[PDB]
């Protein structure tokens, strides 16, 4: 499942707002992220971040891979994976809420001007 922009618009709808993040800033973040893949994995060294939202088995989710994790949200990260991008949002909400917008790079340095283009049309 890889969403259109209209499409993931529509389901982050209620979050514009949440830790004062503006929707489009995150749908920009999410395009440079993951290209709005729910499967996307992206593996180096210490470590793999999975699908949405990119999030990190190193602190974030439990992994075989990296078993000293903190595993801050409670959830193996295959759930990640999956079509089901609810409890991505969940996990990403407390991202926001403890670290900040920053975890994703590609906000400050794509996402802070030229936020029109990340708008939905019209379906
Ligand atoms: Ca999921
Ligand atoms: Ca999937």
């Amino acid at each position: 499942k890889q969403f259109t922009k209209c499409e993931l618009s529509q389901l982050l709808k209620d979050i514009d707002g949440y830790g004062g993040i503006a929707l489009p800033e995150l749908i920009c973040t999410m395009f440079h992220t993951s290209g709005y893949d729910t499967q996307a994995i992206v593996e180096n060294n210490e470590s793999t971040e999975y699908g949405l939202f990119q999030i990190s088995n190193k602190l974030w989710c439990k992994s075989s891979q990296v078993p000293q994790s903190r595993n801050i949200c409670d959830i193996s990260c295959d759930k990640f994976l999956d079509d089901d991008i609810t409890d991505d949002i969940m996990c990403a909400k407390k991202i926001l809420d403890i670290k900040g917008i920053d975890y994703w790079l590609a906000h400050k340095a794509l996402c802070t001007e030229k936020l029109e283009q990340w708008l939905c049309e019209k379906l």
